[PDB]
């Protein structure tokens, strides 16, 4: 797990996405679309998103943006202990929305590449190691769950 210390460090860092939930979750999913196209797919109601323009200019893409970030939020201030926040978003991305695990690698490192995107220099060496931590932590407690539905 995390340290206090570690938690510490990922809920001053979650600080800077608070106070601009729509941006960073925006540029958040920009990152992961244009990065693996294939995730846009998984999006009935994004695939329509045929340039980075419309992306940007997309005034529900920012609304799931503030969406996905708050939920993260959320489990994050519970410091690993969230069990009942994550088994619903665990069920519902394996059986409903079929998200591969390797999907849910590739948000946490958008969401590392955006906050140094956005705060550059202001997002330390100790920072992005407990937010890595945090991510990853995250990721893991999924992972079981996807193991538990059998889900690929
Ligand atoms: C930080 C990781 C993620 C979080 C916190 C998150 C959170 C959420 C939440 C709260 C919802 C709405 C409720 C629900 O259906 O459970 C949702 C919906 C959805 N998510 Fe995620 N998600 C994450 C990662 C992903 C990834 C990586 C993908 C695809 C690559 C994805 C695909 C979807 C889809 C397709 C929906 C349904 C959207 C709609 O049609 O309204 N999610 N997500
Ligand atoms: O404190 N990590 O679960
Ligand atoms: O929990 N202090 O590392
Ligand atoms: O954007 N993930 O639901
Ligand atoms: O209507 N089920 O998303």
């Amino acid at each position: 797990g995390l340290s206090d210390g570690e938690w510490q460090q990922v809920l001053n860092v979650w600080g800077k996405v608070e106070a601009d939930i729509a941006g960073h979750g925006q540029e958040v999913l920009i990152r992961l679309f244009t990065g693996h196209p294939e995730t846009l797919e998984k999006f009935d109601k994004f695939k329509h998103l045929k340039t980075e323009a419309e992306m940007k200019a997309s005034e529900d893409l920012k609304k799931h943006g503030t969406v996905v970030l708050t939920a993260l939020g959320g489990i994050l201030k519970k410091k690993g202990h969230h069990e009942a926040e994550l088994k619903p978003l665990a069920q519902s991305h394996a059986t409903k929305h079929k998200i591969p695990i390797k999907y849910l690698e590739f948000i946490s490192d958008a969401i590392i590449h955006v906050l140094h995107s956005k705060h550059p220099g202001d997002f330390g060496a100790d920072a992005q190691g407990a937010m890595t931590k945090a991510l990853e932590l995250f990721r893991n407690d999924i992972a079981a769950k996807y193991k538990e539905l059998g889900f690929q």
